[PDB]
């Protein structure tokens, strides 16, 4: 927890820009973090990634509205796993419309999850399909192939320089991918490559397990992965 964080409950948040901030939780497996997105898009608020339990998410969603005080409109989540999709069921109480990779649904009861209420569908590029994204203003999504899971997305913030890796992403100074049985060791570094080729400007790069870097942790995580094919 670096100077210039803020806490609410077991929650931190980290402004990253003007209008977007990061929210980090933890999970005690040794306090395991993992963080998301908060973007302020005009007079709304949108939300990338769950806590990862519902009462963790509800304290991201009682500090927006304390912090920010603007409604949050729509939330997506970038894959079936607990830190990502965790607390779905408190977005779905606060009324808010959640959205994810079809896959993503499809994989989420036999995660024991809670499916999102939309699904996300993608071109042959990778790019979703925008009728299936309504209204997401600032969040372009990008689906870059296999990698950390068959269902990985990621998402970038026009208007700035920052773009979300999720759990596909590692930190340049990382040890191992942290590979498991639901990698695609084949396409991983393709993949990473693929989401640094569709958000070429990005230059901040946000991702689930260690805090903001370079673009250096989009080579090194292909290089990682290289290793594996
Ligand atoms: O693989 C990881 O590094 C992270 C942290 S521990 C492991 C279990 S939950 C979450 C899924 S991305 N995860
Ligand atoms: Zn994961
Ligand atoms: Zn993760």
């Amino acid at each position: 927890m670096e100077t210039g964080d803020q806490r609410f409950g077991d929650l931190v948040f980290r402004q990253l820009a003007p209008n977007v901030w990061q929210h980090t939780s933890y999970l005690d497996m040794g306090a395991v973090a993992s963080n998301g997105l908060i973007v302020r898009d005009g007079g709304r608020v949108l939300v990338v990634d769950t806590a990862w339990t519902d009462d963790q998410t509800a304290q991201i969603l009682n500090w927006i509205k304390q912090e920010i005080n603007l409604p949050v409109a729509l939330a997506v989540v970038t894959h079936a796993h607990q830190d990502k999709m965790g607390g779905m069921d408190a977005l779905h109480a606060a009324g808010i419309a959640t959205y994810a990779n079809a896959l993503s649904n499809q994989l989420a009861p036999q995660e024991g999850m809670v499916a999102a209420q939309h699904s996300l569908t993608f071109a042959a590029n990778g790019w979703v399909e925008p009728a299936t994204a309504p209204n997401f203003g600032p969040l372009k999504v990008f689906y870059p192939g296999p990698g950390h899971t068959s269902d990985n997305i990621t998402v970038g913030i026009d208007g700035t320089d920052i773009a979300f890796g999720g759990c596909l992403i590692k930190d340049s100074k990382a040890k191992s991918l942290g590979n498991l049985g639901d990698a695609d060791t084949e396409h991983y570094a393709a993949s990473a490559r693929a989401f640094g080729a569709a958000f070429p400007k990005a230059s901040m790069i946000v991702m689930s397990h260690s805090a903001p870097d370079s673009r250096a942790a989009i080579t090194h995580t292909a290089r990682m992965a290289d290793k594996l094919r």
